[PDB]
């Protein structure tokens, strides 16, 4: 196997979304980093996280190392892909037995009709977790069929 060799480096290309300075700080190497499948998927999980913070719901990466034995190293040859970007048609709640949806959407961060923001999708998260009314608040971002570039956020969550 090649846990032993050692990262020289990671060549990224594809559609990039305009973030391709981001994507080359986040694909640098560290000091004697060697080559490993699990920092390989942390990777390319840090990538789609950084492109879903965009709205860039469903971006994929792949990603094939390159093996050079001479210098016992291995090099990540890595495609980008964000796809599509979404903005949010309608946002939505569950769960919601007491309270009014308006006590949630109040809350909200992520508004309708503006690009998606899974940071924005999280904060209306945390606002929901911090008046105390639920035991979990969980998000889910649902695709509107026969839309290339809509999505719903629905926040499910449980009372006390």
């Amino acid at each position: 196997a090649m846990d032993q060799y050692k990262l020289s480096g990671v060549e990224v290309s594809g559609n990039l979304a305009g973030h391709s300075a981001e994507i080359e700080q986040l694909t640098k190497i560290e000091p004697g980093e060697l080559y490993n499948g699990t920092k390989v998927t942390k990777m390319e999980d840090d990538i789609k996280k950084l492109l879903g913070r965009y709205g860039y719901a469903y971006p994929r990466v792949q990603s094939m190392p390159e093996i050079n034995d001479a210098d016992k190293t291995v090099k990540l040859r890595v495609n980008v892909d964000a796809g599509n970007r979404f903005y949010v048609r309608k946002i939505r709640f569950e769960g919601n037995d007491t309270s009014k949806d308006a006590v949630l959407r109040r809350e909200m961060r992520q508004m309708e009709g503006a690009w998606l923001g899974s940071d924005l999708v999280d904060q209306g998260k945390e606002r929901l977790n911090r008046l105390g009314f639920f035991e979990t608040v969980d998000t889910d971002t649902q695709r509107v069929p026969g839309s290339p570039d809509q999505v719903d956020v629905v926040y499910k969550v449980k009372e006390r």
